[PDB]
């Protein structure tokens, strides 16, 4: 500071260490087809939210089953992205009119597709002066059989119902209908002119490939994977129908490798061929591969049905992360929400599959159905185990996001000590929770920043270099007992 | 291509107090205010970057990380907007091509030091050119530079690493004394900013 | 009214708006209930509090802030706090419910906590008096996304009532994370 | 790596040793005539599999 | 648990030099340790001992 | 058994060292390779396969 006139001065100084906070690690992302809903990614925390916002899947998709398996196994949060074969602007619309026939508002469905042709909007008048009520109804089945869509009890009870009571036409009020109808899973309203609508009912009229899974990337609209790559909470991605669309596995693995902060879960085909000839599709350290398919009860036929196991496995990942940590291998855990498997694998066949990076789901007598295998598809010996990759992702993202205060700071010993202290505190916390291995701190990790890592050419060019060394913990895959008679 | 100038980009948006609408203006005065604030709360040796802009609504364009890799090595300073952090100045270089005056705070520190020395030494003109005056001048300049060092402006774990001052028979010869010249030599080591923060992480030990 | 009326007059013998407030040394927190109807007022309030250096700013979200996965705080100051959502009250001219921002109730909670506990006590896990209900009910899954972003929530627990659940600032500096 | 714009960089380094794993050593191959079956080689882990 | 853990105050010849005295500066250095809230209350329960 | 042991060792080495192709030909790679092969052979020695 500068002191030019007499007085009292109070100044604040920076302290000797700054805390780092860990990031989320149990959020998932799903892609696939639905019947209703928007095409921008939305967060879901429960299965009833999913049924309310999106509905069911068509016969060519198995998204509903995968989300159900995710939440039955202890998952916490999903990001849903809806993929649609229709143009984004193929949306049903409508108009509201005033006393003498002026269009005052414009109603639009909340997503593209033919479903918007089955939405009815009903306007009625309220008992209080200058107020009216609005109702929105949606039927999932045939419209030809709906007898009284306007009455208090239609012939088939509607699938979705929404009512808004205290509405007004004053734009500066808090009960203006544009502000109240904004939280609605069915429609959108836009204001045009001054007036209040007349009573009655009205319907909305005039309504996949690899490039749809890739998504749209425009200045104000993102779908598909382009929409996911602008969300920083997702830590694992899955596409249940990845084997019906050629060229999607590589796109998913490339997305995860280019972001550098997420993991890919892959499932085998329904018919992968002979056992002696199976291989993994990719050779990435950012993916894992599971086998075989599973059996579930179908809620529209009440019969068994064969589905891929991806969502159940993502739910197992989330559960293990919540109750043990990211350093725990998500294997030797039970699958909930299924009836049986496609095949039963023996111990002789897994001796051929396990050294190849293929993870198996097996069933033991007296113990149930469990995941038996925790490897990645990688050939590098340094990234053979899955929990090591997940721990490194967690650590690296925490460091990246929690150190932006240090840019443009003086390149001298105070900043060096501060940075060293922060990183040491974070790594000691990780060590205390069982993630690092060693009976002392010197065995588990080290951090270096000073004149041993930086030279003078570095200081003259603006570079601050920190070197960190760590020792992760690995699972026990073979438990061996050697018993003898001696001593 | 001067060492006495800095160059900022792009324009900003403000509310106009006669129309109550947005309006696009150059960012010069906001940046000068940031300079003044940083000088008041940190010192002249602190780079006036990674600081927030107050009093605006938005920018003209949003610059990405790929475009700044082309602009930054050219001496052009950018104003960017980060999600979760706001609008900030990201760059602290001069328009100069000389490698000795690449950073802005070094030039500002030298301006400060040189003007202080120029204005606070006029008592020494026409004084006797002998050892007493030499010791007096040396002592004064050493006190000033040690004060600058203690406040974080100079770099080194000891005084010998940060600066030196010389005045005597090693700087002056006899032809100098006969012609009325008193020569003082000063050497200094300024501190520079941390522009790239690098973390190299491995699995060994 | 405009932004220049909220800024106030600054003449030798007349001060209104914020120019009038900056000559009073008792004020310790400032709030403007209608800050979302006048564009450019949030920044002016945060700048006033940062330039005086002795007061704190309380901010409320809009009535329609968008999807949950896209919310952010308006500023990145250590001199401000951000609360969400709106509340319901009885209107004394119609005797009906009405939706209002929660700023004044929260300032009253600040004052109460300061009187009965001290300035070192976090003004959270405290009850809101004088309301009827909230705008939305926030779950535990949605606050896991909002809390690490500096957004403070007002929630309702069964058996315990309506309470403020969160005590952070809008700041990104790790040294000024808590209020 | 190359550093052209200011920010934070995180980089991974290769470690000082890489593990080697032993290969299988107790699998056999048989050739001869049968009454049924395919003519591509198939893996068998039990005699009932062979008869089937 | 003690005063040395909570704060310190310094003013003397460790904070001021002679160039400071000659220019009219009096420097006081204060260090403090504030208390922070309990946001996560965690109970780890086991069967051992 | 000598022939069978050599078959085992040579195939393990062949299949578990493909990361080293096109790497820099300098002291770091040398130390890394030496360390890996020494660990494998010490494991073989501890199980009674080598003599000394």
């Amino acid at each position: 500071s500068e002191y030019q006139s007499p007085g009292v001065y109070v100044e604040e100084v920076q302290s000797g260490s700054k805390s780092v906070e860990g990031v989320s690690t149990s959020t998932a992302g799903f892609l696939g087809q639905t019947e209703r809903g928007p095409v921008e990614p939305r967060l879901v925390t429960n299965y009833a939210d999913f049924e309310r916002l999106y509905g069911a899947s068509p016969k060519s998709s198995d998204l509903d089953a995968a989300v159900d398996g995710f939440f039955k196994n202890g998952g916490s949060r999903c990001f849903i992205g809806r993929v649609s074969g229709a143009d984004i602007d193929d949306v049903a619309t409508g108009i509201l009119a005033d006393d003498e026939g002026n269009e005052i508002a414009e109603v639009e469905a909340n997503g593209p597709g033919q479903w918007g042709e089955s939405v009815a909007v009903i306007v009625e008048d309220s008992q209080y002066p200058n107020q009216f009520d609005i109702t929105v109804r949606y039927w999932s089945g045939d419209l030809e059989a709906v007898s009284k869509p306007h009455g208090d009890r239609p012939d088939p009870s509607p699938d979705v119902e929404e009512v808004y009571d205290g509405l007004s036409a004053d734009p500066e009020a808090s009960n203006f209908y544009e502000k109240q109808l904004e939280s609605s899973v069915l429609v959108d309203i836009e204001y045009k002119d001054d007036g209040t609508p007349v009573d009655g009912l009205t319907w909305l009229h005039r309504d996949v490939t690899l490039k749809d899974y890739e998504g749209v990337n425009k200045p104000g609209l993102r779908t598909g994977l382009a929409g996911f790559k602008a969300i920083d909470e997702i830590s694992m991605v899955c596409a249940p129908d990845e084997n019906d669309i050629d060229g999607l596995t590589d796109s998913i693995v490339a997305h995860c490798e280019n972001m550098g902060d997420r993991f890919a879960i892959l499932q085998s085909p329904q018919n992968p061929g002979p056992v002696s000839e199976m291989e993994t599709p990719v050779d990435s350290s950012y993916a894992a591969y599971y086998y075989p398919w599973v059996n579930v009860l179908d809620p529209v036929t009440n019969r068994e049905k064969l589905v891929p196991p991806g969502g159940h496995i993502a739910g197992i990942y989330s559960r293990t992360d919540q109750e043990h940590g990211v350093h725990k291998a998500p294997a030797n855990e039970t699958l909930r929400g299924i009836v049986g498997l496609q095949h039963n694998i023996t111990k002789g066949e897994q001796d051929v599959l396990n050294p190849k990076g293929i993870n198996c789901i097996r069933s033991f007598q007296g113990r149930g159905i469990r995941v038996w295998g925790a490897r990645t598809t990688s050939s590098d010996p340094e990234w053979k185990y899955l929990n090591v990759r997940r721990l490194f992702l967690f650590i690296e993202q925490s460091i990246q996001e929690g150190t932006q205060w240090a840019v443009f700071e003086p390149n001298e010993q105070d900043t060096w000590g501060r940075i060293r202290q922060s990183v040491t505190n974070f790594l000691r916390t990780v060590w205390r929770n069982g993630g690092l291995q060693g009976q002392s701190e010197d065995d588990a990790f080290y951090v270096k920043c000073g004149e041993e890592t930086m030279s003078e050419d570095d200081i003259d060019n603006g570079r601050l270099i920190v070197e960190i060394g760590v020792a992760p913990v690995k699972p026990a895959e073979f438990v061996i007992f050697r018993i003898s008679q001696d001593t």
